[PDB]
C-alpha cells in the first residue's frame, strides 16, 4: 500500500553477506514473507539521490528481476527491503556446483538473465553493473537479475571512478572505459562476459591479466575465448556482444530471439 517499510515489521534473523553498501541479512515482513535487507552503511550512498529516485526502480516488475518490496527512511542507517533468493549469487552458485552442470541448464540461466535485460532494456533503465555476482539463484534454480541501476548511488571513488579498483573494469564496453558512455549497448556488453561466465561455470573473465591491461587488450581488439561447454551457437551469441561499435551489437529482444532458436534447437 506505500513503498516506506514499517521496521517493526521486520525479523532479523541471519547475515547474508555483504554487498556495496555494506550488510544485507536475511529476514521476515509481518513473520510470514521472505525478505534481504540491505543496512545501507553511512557514507557508502547518495541516499537522498536514491529515494528521489526510488519509486521508478519500485515500478520495475518482471518474474526475472529480483524485485525491491521497499524502503525504511524515517530512520538511520536507512533500509532497503528486497526479495530473498534461497540460492545466493550465481557466481558462487557456478562455483560450488561446477562440475555438476549441464549445458541445457546453463542456456536456461542466460534465457533468464536475458529475459529480466529484455524487460530493463523495454523500460530504457540500465543496470550499469551486470555480472554473475549481481543475478541470484532462487530455490527453483531460476535466475533473476539484481541491484539493477544502484550503480547510480554509490559513494565509493574506487568503485564510481573507471581508474578506481573497484571499478567493475572486465564487464566494461571501450565507450563506458574511455567516455563513461552508459546504455543498454553497455548492458549487452556485460550480458556477453556474463554468459562466458556462465559457460566457463564462475571464472574470472580475463583472468591473467590485470584490470589495466584488460582494458588495453580489449581496446586492441582481444575477446574472451569460447568456454569449453559453450558450442559454436553459444560463443556467437556471446561474441556478438562484444563488437567494438555499440550501435552494432544486438538489443536484448534480438539475443533472447537466438538463445531461444538455440534451445528449439537442442
Ligand atoms: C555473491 C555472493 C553471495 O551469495 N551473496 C553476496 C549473498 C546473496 O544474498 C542475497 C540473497 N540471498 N537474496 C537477496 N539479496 C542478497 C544479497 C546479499 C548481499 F549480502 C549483498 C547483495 N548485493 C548488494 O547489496 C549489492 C551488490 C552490488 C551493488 C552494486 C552498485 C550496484 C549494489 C548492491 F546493493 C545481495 C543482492
Ligand atoms: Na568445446
Amino acid at each position: 500500500g506505500s513503498w516506506e517499510i514499517d521496521p517493526k515489521d521486520l525479523t532479523f534473523l541471519k547475515e547474508l553477506g555483504t554487498g556495496q553498501f555494506g550488510v544485507v541479512k536475511y529476514g521476515k515482513w509481518r513473520g510470514q514473507y521472505d525478505v534481504a535487507i540491505k543496512m545501507i552503511k553511512e557514507g557508502s550512498m547518495s541516499e537522498d539521490e536514491f529515494i528521489e529516485e526510488a519509486k521508478v526502480m519500485m515500478n520495475l516488475s518482471h518474474e526475472k528481476l529480483v524485485q525491491l518490496y521497499g524502503v525504511c527512511t524515517k530512520q538511520r542507517p536507512i533500509f532497503i527491503i528486497t526479495e530473498y533468493m534461497a540460492n545466493g549469487c550465481l557466481l558462487n552458485y557456478l562455483r560450488e556446483m561446477r562440475h555438476r552442470f549441464q549445458t541445457q541448464q546453463l542456456l536456461e540461466m542466460c534465457k533468464d538473465v536475458c529475459e529480466a535485460m529484455e524487460y530493463l532494456e523495454s523500460k530504457q533503465f540500465l543496470h550499469r553493473d551486470l555480472a554473475a555476482r549481481n543475478c541470484l539463484v532462487n530455490d527453483q534454480g531460476v535466475v533473476k537479475v539484481s541491484d539493477f541501476g544502484l550503480s547510480r548511488y554509490v559513494l565509493d571513488d574506487e568503485y564510481t571512478s573507471s581508474v578506481g579498483s573497484k571499478f567493475p573494469v572486465r564487464w566494461s564496453p571501450p565507450e563506458v572505459l574511455m567516455y563513461s558512455k552508459f546504455s543498454s549497448k553497455s548492458d549487452i556488453w556485460a550480458f556477453g562476459v556474463l554468459m562466458w561466465e556462465i559457460y566457463s561455470l564462475g571464472k574470472m573473465p580475463y583472468e591473467r591479466f590485470t584490470n589495466s591491461e584488460t582494458a588495453e587488450h580489449i581496446a586492441q581488439g582481444l575477446r574472451l575465448y569460447r568456454p569449453h561447454l559453450a558450442s559454436e551457437k553459444v560463443y556467437t551469441i556471446m561474441y556478438s556482444c562484444w563488437h567494438e561499435k555499440a550501435d552494432e551489437r544486438p538489443t536484448f529482444k534480438i539475443l533472447l530471439s537466438n538463445i531461444l532458436d538455440v534451445m528449439d534447437e537442442e
